[PDB]
């Protein structure tokens, strides 16, 4: 009953300095027509110290998704500064793709970046404030954690 299934998602760029772009490679295979937009998101961890700092960067829609294996680029500049914590900046954040459908989201990518200063140095100590232009983003591509929500497809 699925009109969208990701079968090939890579994340590309990493690692650098944090100031660059969520550089996703994501290949769905279209299973089905759709006749409305597929609503591709990043939701970016703004904070584990607290979740509720989360917040979405970029959407990309293709309206309408026709059925066939399509692999696009997902872009997003880096997440708000302001929202990312002291304690966790320096540390391993969640970047979620969510896909909305329907106004149900199917699946939510779990790419788990790793934020560690590059200056060895300030691995040592860090700041009491983080540099984000010092600190490096770790995509840890290879640990994709695939929640994947079984919704309804079909107006019903």
């Amino acid at each position: 009953m699925a009109k969208v299934q990701v079968n090939n998602v890579v994340v590309l760029d990493n690692p650098s300095p944090f100031y660059n772009p969520f550089q996703f490679e994501i290949t769905f295979e279209c299973i089905e027509d759709l006749s409305e937009d597929l609503e591709w998101k990043i939701i970016y961890v703004g904070s584990a110290e607290s979740e509720e700092y989360d917040q979405v960067l970029d959407s990309v829609l293709v309206g309408p998704v026709p059925a066939g294996r399509h692999m696009f680029v997902f872009q997003a500049d880096a997440p708000n500064p302001g929202l990312i914590p002291d304690a966790d900046a320096v540390g391993v954040t969640v970047v979620l793709i969510t896909c909305t459908y329907r106004g149900q989201e199917f699946i939510r990518v779990g790419y788990y970046v790793n934020n560690e200063y590059t200056e060895t140095e300030l691995r040592e100590n860090p700041p009491v404030k983080p540099d984000f232009s010092k600190l490096q983003r770790n995509i840890l591509a290879s640990n994709p954690r695939v929640t994947r929500f079984h919704i309804n497809w079909e107006d019903n």
